[PDB]
């Protein structure tokens, strides 16, 4: 056996490691995944705010560069790309390009996991007594325009930057699929290929991709897991 | 008289396009300011989402470049300082430098703004019977998370990055000084250099320095002169 590239720091239910995942996969690069617990709060603890001092995952060491760490998921990306993407096969080259891919990076981490995030919080994550589908609701909302953007775009662009698929692209993909299936599944009749078709025409194409189908099924495999 | 460089889409209240008007006064830069009307929702009108399809302020054109556009307020900080910063004044040189002060972007953009900003919704800035202090208090205790993250390293490093001045201190200020005299101000005893002495010592030194103290003037009487 040797030493594999990368340490990332995951987690079996949250979504934003998995991005990293994704684009590991892509790549072909070789990583052990760590899972924090989260629950015993060592996302929290020295042995872990070491790597993250905000102490949330997803965070990233490269052990083939003197241990660099990096820790945002989206800021994780980038230093993949940058480094381990020579072709430009999930990256760009310009700086017009490179700018504009940034552009919707910062959208997709301001934009969509925080609020996501709220409506996840509220709806299924949050301790089973502290849910409240009325809080819930404004973010559900949010999500929704979320996704009217997006088919604002997607549907006169292929993908989101370049006229290529990049880490823009797959850094919306675990939230999106996260609320499809469950944030707002059955939210006013929602129907994701019937009421944002532009959305639905990327996000399939994004998921049917086998490095991200594999990614998919990792994480639900890992999340059955936990009960073993 | 002479077109200036750029064009700010702005807003008097809201924090985030004051981390732009900061950087351009830091360089020296010129710019024209607009403010968009948010309450006749100028900024989901054709004629700003043909900006940012986010409908979201702030947007930059550079007029002195084609008129290119870039959004998101932490994506135009990049942006400036890669084209109008040669010296580095306020940026890096180093890929190791830069991906960092990049993480430090992120966490500013996914982990400050949004959490302040749901305090500043549920506190101050939704309509008033839609205010809630109960919710809101989740988000007191997220800037107080943040506040203590913050502290954590500065009390071990003068700046975020490399040990200089950068975008990555400057992106953060703007919702430090909301959260510090609006969002946290009497909230269980808050006492900003008491409970976060590291994180007072580098905001203060931010804010002292005569263009940011120049932004932050500036804004007080563009929301003055609202009510005119
Ligand atoms: N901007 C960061 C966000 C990373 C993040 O949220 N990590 C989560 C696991 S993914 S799980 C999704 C996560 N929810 C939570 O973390 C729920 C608990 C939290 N403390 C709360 O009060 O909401 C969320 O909403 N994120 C918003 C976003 O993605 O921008 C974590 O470590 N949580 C441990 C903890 O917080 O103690 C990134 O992209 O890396
Ligand atoms: N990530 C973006 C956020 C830009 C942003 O929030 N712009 C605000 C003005 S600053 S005002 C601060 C802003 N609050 C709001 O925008 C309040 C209204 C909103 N629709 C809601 O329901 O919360 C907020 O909380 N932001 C979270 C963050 O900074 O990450 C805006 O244009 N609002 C018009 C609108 O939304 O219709 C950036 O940094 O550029």
């Amino acid at each position: 056996s040797h030493g594999k590239q990368f340490t990332l720091f995951n987690h079996q239910v949250g979504p934003n490691g998995w991005k990293v995942d994704m684009l590991l996969r892509e790549l072909g690069l070789s990583f052990e995944t760590v899972y924090v617990n989260l629950g015993q709060r060592e996302h929290k603890s020295p042995s872990f705010t070491k790597y993250n001092p905000n102490g949330r995952i997803p965070a990233l060491i490269d052990h083939y560069y003197n241990d660099f760490v990096v820790w945002e998921s989206d800021a994780i990306l980038l230093y993949i790309v940058e480094k381990y993407d020579p072709e430009h096969k999930f990256s760009v080259s310009t700086f017009d390009d490179k700018i504009i891919m940034t552009q919707w990076l910062f959208f997709q981490a301001s934009g969509q996991g925080p609020y996501f995030g709220q409506a996840g919080w509220f709806l299924a994550v949050a301790p089973p007594e502290e849910r409240n589908p009325t809080i819930a609701e404004r973010y559900q909302k949010e999500i929704l325009r979320v996704f009217g953007v997006l088919e604002s775009v997607l549907s006169q662009r292929q993908w989101l930057v370049a006229d290529k698929l990049t880490i823009a692209d797959i850094s919306f993909v675990i939230w999106n699929a996260t609320a499809v299936n469950l944030l707002v599944k059955g939210y006013k009749g929602f129907d994701f290929e019937k009421d944002f078709p532009s959305v639905h025409r990327w996000h399939t194409a994004l998921i049917t991709r086998p490095a991200i189908a594999e990614s998919l099924k990792t994480k639900a495999e890992a999340i059955a897991q936990m009960n073993r």
